[PDB]
């Protein structure tokens, strides 16, 4: 098996209190299927889904982590920086 490769699409800037839409659908497993897309939004919040949403309560800079898992259980991550403005 080869582990998958995580790819996040979504905004790199958003605004406080607004729902930010993220996707992991461009992630790729060369030899199988991605079976889960886990998100850590950098403010303690987590979600799961090929698409996910999060609103940040405070302006600042956050690193979002996407963790993809393939059909064999191998994992990969991406760290993606988002700026949240007032
Ligand atoms: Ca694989």
């Amino acid at each position: 098996n080869k582990a998958p490769i995580a790819k996040v699409t979504g905004p790199s800037t958003g605004a406080v209190g607004r729902n930010i839409e993220f996707s992991g659908k461009d992630s790729k497993d060369e030899d199988g299927k991605i079976v889960s897309y886990d998100w850590d939004f950098g403010d303690g919040a987590t979600s799961r889904g090929k698409n996910s949403v999060h609103a940040y309560k405070k302006a600042g800079t956050y690193n979002v982590t996407l963790k993809v898992t393939d059909d064999k259980g191998a994992t990969a991550t991406e760290s993606f920086t988002i700026e949240i403005k007032n």
